[PDB]
């Protein structure tokens, strides 16, 4: 609306239209009531930058009405006012956006883009966006459109926590081309206008997300598993059967840490110890109960979580009475430390009842007729036995109660987990040693240690974080995205249940990305 | 010299004097290379703020001579522009530094300050200081003298990584009082000249030191104990008897991260295999020797470690035949994993001979009559038995060859080290298991969850960090020092070799100090 | 777009001596040496496809001129030629990094650098000048610059059939640009012109199997990566691995009888190979005699293919009785001590004395052997350092010096009976002689014309500063032979990520 | 660079562009040797004709580096000059050569042309080329 300014392409089949449009007047605040108002360095006004999670591709197959890119108008647009922003207690002014729209002129098909202001719904239809100030945009024309966004607010500046404006793109009329592999590429940057303001500078250490997230080299093999120590990482694994995970070790998330069962110190919390109470169950050999100890919960209620911080949560089966167990070591407390360890086998809970049968309670089974009454016992839970495979260990048994476990997650439709696994060794047994386990694998969904250097840098909100792994020194590199729920996914196209990637390691930040972002790189399951 | 002030103290008993003095002219830089001259906030040239290691306390027994106080004149004096400076390339300019001074018009006494230039030699005596351009000042009456600190260089304006200047503050009086507990107490502050500026905006990812640092509140019992695995850490510890430390599993450091033999996950590297080589020792029952595998090293040369990645480092004596072993599990190596695991006895090299008694090499000892020749076994260090103590455990034993071992460190004079303890369980056994550990306790000089925080945020060059111990809610704070070696250290007084601290956590960071600085919380071991 | 970042101009006042330059190569552009480059569908976003440090070498004329003087200072005006088309839309982005800092990994850290937005289809005849960020009034050689990076911004698409785009760059300096101090035109400069004298193939030796002249070029499809030790060479550091400038002088080599044998129809006695470059066998040096065989014969089947080589026993001034006999390396059976290139070895000799020394001359394989378990070489374990193992860049092929090694029959049972077997060999010394006159450009890749048939057939093939050569291939075939009339030509500099035009079918 | 004009083609689906380039300047003699200097019929000048050997096609299949063309400036250029020599001893002065390409608006590629001075060797590839003047 401001100015247009059309150019002709090279060979003359078309032409390119730059415009500047202004849909909402901006109102300049007087900012009467800042103590202080602290200038910008003037050549920030004048860098675009791109916007983090600014970045879209639209096919043939996207559907006008579904949102793109929606963004809030504040200092994290730009790289350089985000980080300015750590020193100032507050800000005012607008920014200018640049879309950028790799278009031509044998395509079809139009884009539309609107203001929100704050306090308002966004809605799902192309024609409700057409009530708030908007531009409309043609793909066979479309090269850059420079939008005048405004700071749309009703006090003098803004403090931190504030409910801000937003910009939505959406498609307009669906795309159309004679090839069935064309795609329109969209970016955002941004920059202050010059009326962009910041006040009262104050020491700079804030709650923000740094534009920026530096993650250590240190490779997957240097990092612990949390489902299985002692066993370090050997490679990473994507399994098509694996649609949801409900473990409760392996949870860690960037908000408040650790989650459900999980602890920053897997090693030191794996081991626990239970009571040996009365009572047994049916069985060729003669089982045991026992209840375990809870130092952290010790009036058994049911806010509190039922089992010892970080235990173990291997998931034996439905229902397995001589086919699968887990084997643990077992020793019976005496003064100074324990007697007499040596390997058995356990279970939690009963077996014929349902609600005990595969659950997180105190109750477990002992493989031991000797079992002393009322008497400690220590608990390491080694390893598997009997029929167990790899399936059995992935999932965890069920939780129930008001202790605000760990929910179960899935994937994306069209993405796939990304696993720590670890070789379980075997324990075999010639004499009358009691048991005998057998190979298998475990997989965790995140390690504390990559999420530790996340903490120091949080996300920024709404944002995912996607990830390039680099295995030989560069030549190769792969995608994933970590979202701050506390695991990663891969964009696979095949069908395969034992891909295997190596541990060479060497993680690094790529940017910021909608939770819907669809990943360029594709992983060929089939091969 | 460019001006002073006279003021009357209260009661009219004394004076106090601030002066504004400009030793060495300043020659201002046309900066006609910089590509882009960028101006600061102006209000950041009005904000003087506090110096990092820019504290010092005078008293009668500092003689003059000793180097109070040394610091380079660049942007990491001040708060703000160190934290601007992440987004620059290149600066240039000069900074105003302020000396305060609590003084007293009934004490005696005199100091002195001066400017070196690039590449000068800081002598050791207030008298050669006298070359250089300097100032001094009088205890009776000096309340805050302000330095024009001129930037000396010879090129248009500065990379990272030139020689700078430096001021340096000394002695020249020794001071006198009635009072034998009197002290004067010295502090910096400082804010950038005028003609301070930078150049050359760049995205804000630089290798610098961040002036703050942010601590994660993970208290000290969520932390891994490296070289003991599998016990959580239950306090942290004092003993005056400890002088040195020569182990080489909790060796970290800021720069070059794992030290000696230590990783970044000692859970996972805790176990080792041996192959069983011919040979025997004498002995009332019959030892065996072995050779230790080293994967990470298959071609045994003296460049690389001799043993395997973060195995194992107790320490069992000088020499102990009968008294002192240590207790591991073994099994022999067989398809899919291992058989028939069983606590054994076994230490380090051969007995008699020196240089392989107790020393890092492939050669271990094995309490196994029936061990098979030339077939693999497991290792997992467990504990000791016999008659070892803490003592023993706490000294390991010495490492010999060019492999860049870890070396011996010892904390300053009047200082002592803090330790992490874990109780390590006790094993008995009542049949003809063979063997029985007995309690006891080990020490790290440091864990990798609190030096993982430091990764990101790396120390200043020349400093260390200053931290801040809160336990019960802020009624009881402890201060500790955290050098880049990787080892933390507390100002004592007492004498004692069992002092206890809870591990409530929550670590806090409060400033940079030099590493000269001493603590003024003091510990007092005889409580 | 026309300047990312200003140019300020030096006045060279602390130059003892401003030496001018011809006014004429101020006016007119050429192409920057190593300033092309190509972009395909298939490329990905974020990767870089020209990195060129601004320095004197981003022209031909200051180029040659610039190994006659020790000192610059002054930036470049640099011109887009861009072969687009009307059907194709993409963008790229070209970055400004000052010294000192280090490249960005993705697109979005690199808009934060000075930089502009380049559209295909507005792209051609763009101009952008290149400044120059100086720390002293002017450079020494040996500084670090400020450098140029041209990255993918948002990948090619077509509404129609796909096409590839070709990028060229031309240069010129700018009007402030001078030199100084005019010092002897010896310099380490890499000459931007590299003159090669021609030499045909067969006239080159094989250094992977001497005594048997170069046939002809090969290309196939299953050789995907190479693990050779002994024709590796590389224009920075020489010989590489184990390779040696004179292969037949090399090849021969002598062992030592050892204690002990091992399991086998008739027996296996042990040998021990001589180190007369380490005599005390220490881990860092190399664990076999320079210049020795690395020719692989199966992974475990010691006895299925064995390597054959003469043997005889020493005696003063000579050896006697030398006869063809099997061998193998290491001792079977092991992970370090089989098909490993090491110094232990096992011959099929019924008796051999203990404690004697013997030759060893690899001749050819035997036994169940084919050319495809010739190539795979033996593993390297330990702390040497052994020759990387390499791969082309996906779409190309390497291109293989090809030997044929006659078989050898015996009436008598003398010992063996060798099977017919071709050598390849990825690199041959004679080739890299011209090339360490004139240096590469940094990070650049020279493109080969290889004509045949008196002009009349020309093919292209890049030769890395690795030392191997790649084609791009259309189709991917196995039994695909070049000629070897020979005469190669030097073409141009390309950028390591350029595609060649000329595209050699294998299927067909 | 001396001149350029643009023009839309019927239909307006592109354009064509007709140049008028010296890349070297040109040095006229003043003939203060020469015993006579005999003119051309003024009609000569305005004559353009093929010039012999000189047409070629270029396909996908030719490849940059190949050298397409090669002609001496020479009065054996124009078919009347050519014919006039035959009565002269000598001769002096230059020509204008124009380039007529039959392209079209939905190809892609690029042409290059140099002028290269007596007594020099003709490259083999257009990296080289861009040296002369082009």
């Amino acid at each position: 609306m401001e100015s247009s300014k059309t150019e002709q392409v090279t060979g003359a089949t078309g032409i390119t239209q730059s415009t500047v449009t202004a849909p909402l007047p901006e109102a300049v605040s007087s900012l009467s009531l800042a103590p202080t108002v602290n200038a910008l360095d003037p050549w920030v006004y004048l860098n675009q930058t791109e916007v983090p999670g600014g970045t879209f591709t639209v096919s043939s197959a996207t559907q006008p009405g579904s949102v793109l890119l929606e963004l809030e108008i504040s200092p994290e647009l730009n790289l350089y006012t985000s980080h300015l922003f750590r020193m100032y207690a507050g800000w005012s002014g607008g920014f200018s956006l640049k879309l950028l729209v790799a278009g031509n002129a044998f395509s079809a098909g139009k884009l539309i883009a609107a203001i929100i202001p704050p306090n308002i719904e966004v809605p799902n239809s192309a024609y409700l966006l057409t009530g708030f100030p908007h531009e409309i945009l043609d793909f066979r024309t479309a090269d850059s459109m420079e939008i005048i966004a405004p700071d749309i607010k009703n006090i003098d500046y803004h403090f931190r926590g504030d409910k801000l404006g937003k910009l939505v793109v959406m498609v307009y009329s669906p795309l159309r081309s004679t090839s069935a592999d064309f795609e329109i590429e969209i970016k955002l940057t941004s920059a202050p206008l010059p009326d962009f303001k910041f006040t009262m500078l104050v020491p700079p250490i804030q709650n923000n997300a740094l534009p920026i997230w530096s993650i250590p080299q240190a490779p997957p093999y240097s990092m612990v598993n949390p489902r299985s120590p002692l066993t370090p990482v050997v490679e990473l694994y994507i399994n098509s059967s694996y649609a949801t995970c409900n473990h409760q070790l392996g949870r860690y998330t960037i908000y408040q840490g650790a989650i459900g069962n999980s602890t920053f110190n897997p090693s030191g919390a794996w081991t626990a110890t239970c009571t040996a109470e009365a009572g047994s169950v049916t069985g060729h050999p003669n089982w045991r109960y026992a209840l375990l100890d809870l130092p952290d919960n010790p009036t058994f209620d049911p806010t509190l979580p039922p089992v010892p911080r970080g235990f173990c949560d291997w998931g034996s089966g439905v229902k397995s009475g001589n086919k699968q167990h887990l084997v643990c070591f077992t020793g019976k407390k005496v003064e100074g430390g324990f007697q007499d360890v040596d390997t058995h086998m356990w279970d939690y809970g009963d077996n014929e009842t349902v609600g005990l049968d595969n659950t997180y309670q105190r109750t477990i089974y002992i493989k031991d007729p000797s079992l002393e009454k009322d008497a400690q016992y220590l608990v390491i839970p080694m390893g598997v036995s009997g029929a167990a495979n790899d399936d059995t260990v992935q999932v965890a048994p069920n939780c129930y109660g008001s202790w605000d476990y760990a929910p179960t997650v899935a994937p994306p439709l069209g993405e796939q987990f990304v696993w720590f696994r670890s070789q379980l060794p075997a324990s075999k047994t010639t004499t009358t040693s009691g048991v005998n386990s057998v190979p298998v694998n475990v997989n965790a969904l995140m390690s504390p240690d990559l999420m530790c250097s996340a903490y120091a840098s949080g996300f920024p909100l709404g944002k995912v974080a996607l990830l390039d792994y680099v295995l030989f020194g560069g030549s190769v590199v792969r995608q994933f995205k970590l979202y701050p729920e506390g695991y990663m996914t891969a964009n696979t196209t095949g069908s395969n249940t034992g891909f295997i990637i190596p541990a060479d390691g060497y993680f690094r930040f790529n940017s910021w990305v909608s939770p819907s972002f669809m990943i360029s790189s594709v992983v060929d399951l089939n091969l």
